[PDB]
């Protein structure tokens, strides 16, 4: 069996994940401010991680086990040009978002996903989000099980046939 | 333990499982911002082997036997529910660099660079210094690696 990644409070709120940068990377996207009227909803680079246990489970099944934790880490754009050419390059770390799939802890959320915001990296836990703030966009547009796997080529290529 | 596999000529065998290594940052040079032909199209996802990553959290240096994999991927779309920008598509190929003072003692920084003809290739191709190391030497922030673009490495090192 596999470890339980993610620690929770007695009210089932995920404590601020540490060590996620050593989980399994599944994809990176970028919404720069300048392309979104100098205020993107989520600045700017986004680096996404799934915990190792649920990555083993995904390789075997193409499905997110209960106990999946997915962390989106946000970063500024640092430059627009490099010796490799024109585009977008990351600067400093900005913040994180996370989501947890758990039928037991979250029996009445869409998909059993609890979406967590964090007010800082120094914060002890996150704040669980209403269905209008987070999960509604994810159920409408995400390709599989409310996860935007159409932007996670590690996922698509890592599921079996 | 070491994470490369080699032939007798110190040629690196096409790495398997590098997506299970430690991701250290991502950038994007789209073709539309580069005269419809980027040098390295388009998204770049960079990884360092876990053993070298452990030594980096200790020393902030690249130990001998360090392997870094840059995986390339197309721009799949330029808009999504999160807004305008660039979003990944399909996997294009890989590049790799390897640090070894004893096997590459004449390469700049003991770093051999490897190109790969496709995902199905068995071994890379090792590159002359002008093809790759020339530009890494001139411009990379640390020991030929563009750590100005790897915040996981910068946040990770012991300052
Ligand atoms: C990425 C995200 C992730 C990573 C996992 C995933 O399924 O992609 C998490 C844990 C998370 N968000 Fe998010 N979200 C949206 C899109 C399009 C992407 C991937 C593309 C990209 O990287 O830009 C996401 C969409 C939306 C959205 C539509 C406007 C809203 C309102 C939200 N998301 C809201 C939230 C959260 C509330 C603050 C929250 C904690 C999220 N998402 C977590
Ligand atoms: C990224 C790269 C990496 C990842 C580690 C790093 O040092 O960033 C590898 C293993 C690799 N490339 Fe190089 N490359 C260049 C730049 C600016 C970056 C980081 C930011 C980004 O993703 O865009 C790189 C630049 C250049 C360059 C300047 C004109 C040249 C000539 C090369 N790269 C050449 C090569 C290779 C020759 C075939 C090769 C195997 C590389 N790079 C590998």
């Amino acid at each position: 069996k596999g470890l339980n990644y993610g620690s929770f409070t007695k009210e089932h709120v995920l404590l601020t994940p540490k060590g996620y940068r050593e989980w399994v990377f599944i994809g990176a996207s970028v919404t720069p401010n300048e392309l979104n009227d100098d205020k993107a909803a989520f600045p700017e680079f986004h680096n996404v991680y799934i915990d190792p246990t649920s990555w083993g489970h995904w390789k075997k099944t193409g499905e997110f086990r209960d106990g999946t934790v997915i962390v989106k880490e946000l970063a500024g754009v640092g430059s627009k040009a490099s010796p490799s050419g024109n585009g977008y390059f990351p600067g400093e770390f900005n913040g994180i978002q996370a989501m947890v799939k758990d039928s037991k802890r979250y029996p009445e959320r869409p998909g059993n996903w609890a979406f967590f915001g964090f007010e800082s990296y120094e914060a002890k836990q996150g704040i669980i989000q209403t269905d209008e703030t987070c999960a509604a966009c994810h159920k409408e547009h995400a390709a599989h099980d409310m996860v935007f796997t159409q932007f996670y080529p590690v996922l698509r290529a890592g599921k079996p046939s």
